[PDB]
DNA sequence: AGATCATGTGTGCC
DNA sequence: GGGCACACATGATCT
């Protein structure tokens, strides 16, 4: 555990934080809600900290698994007025 | 620089880490990708998710839905045009 | 070795 | 006479 080892941790860890921070400030950039912003934090006019990013990916998944259930509602919707097109039309003449 | 005052800024910090913590675990429970495994992390609640999986996979996810979407709406053209076309019969 | 996560610190902004 | 985020540098553990 001499000196030139401790250097080798504070190589190690200083990359697992960098490499965290990047990990959130790519998060931060899929989001439209929060892309163009800056950060608290170093990555490598109002800051946006990490957790203010965390909270906003949770509720930016919510908002699109919601929008797939309204999307897999509007398709049955338009399905069923499909049919009942085809029906009518089908059966008219009878 | 003083024993009680230590001791409080320890106490706020292990807050801000366990505060960290059950956001990214949040955020892992969300993905139905992820949401059931383990953590190699302690929340403030056989191998364990990592801190930077679930940020990698969350952009994974994003990206997925994000994609899904251009589909969906593809399929909703489709039919709505479907719609025109029944109707302008009439 | 290398990654990871937990613990104390010191710093700087509100 | 305060809390906060964030960075840093260690210690402990696991592959």
């Amino acid at each position: 555990l001499t000196p030139f080892q401790k250097q080798a941790h504070n190589k190690i860890e200083k990359r697992y934080r960098i490499n965290i921070n990047t990990k959130i400030a790519r998060l931060q950039q899929i989001i439209p809600w929060v892309a163009s912003e800056q950060t608290a934090f170093e990555v490598g006019s109002t800051k946006l900290n990490k957790s203010m990013i965390l909270e906003k990916a949770v509720d930016y998944i919510l908002y699109l698994q919601n929008n797939e259930r309204l999307y897999e509602m509007e398709v049955q919707r338009l399905k069923s007025e499909i049919d009942t097109l085809k029906q009518d039309q089908k059966l008219e003449h009878h």
